[PDB]
């Protein structure tokens, strides 16, 4: 789109570079910058989440997701994109320990694109 838009996108290249490397704090500081640019990207919330969750920062994976939800539908980003936060705020239930709202979650992502490896997932969880 634009100066800003290209500009953030930049700032989240460099995160996912300290990412690679298990740099965690480095690719917090880079996609927090990417937010500030543009905060209607999804890309960026979920960056963060994935980031999150690798740090064992199970809740604030989540809230990230939450966010990448609720930007991919204000922003009308790709549906599949929108599932994947879904999905991911779901594994970082199950690493809470609480079924009760990782399987509110997978529901929730299978609903939005139908993944069917969790498909399989999610029947097992309910056995």
């Amino acid at each position: 789109s634009n100066a800003m838009t290209d500009a953030a996108i930049a700032e989240k290249d460099l995160g996912n570079a300290a990412y690679k490397q298990k740099d965690f704090e480095k690719a917090h500081v880079h996609y927090d910058k990417a937010i500030e640019l543009d905060p209607s990207n999804i890309t960026f919330y979920n960056n963060k989440a994935a980031v999150y969750f690798e740090e064992k920062k199970f809740a604030e994976c989540v809230q990230f997701c939450e966010k990448a939800v609720e930007v991919g539908r204000e922003t009308r980003a790709d549906y599949k994109l929108i599932a994947k936060a879904m999905s991911r705020a779901g594994n970082a239930f199950q690493k809470q320990n609480d079924l009760s709202l990782a399987v509110q979650w997978f529901h929730r992502s299978l609903s939005e694109f139908r993944d069917p490896e969790l498909v399989k997932k999610v029947k097992e969880l309910e056995k």
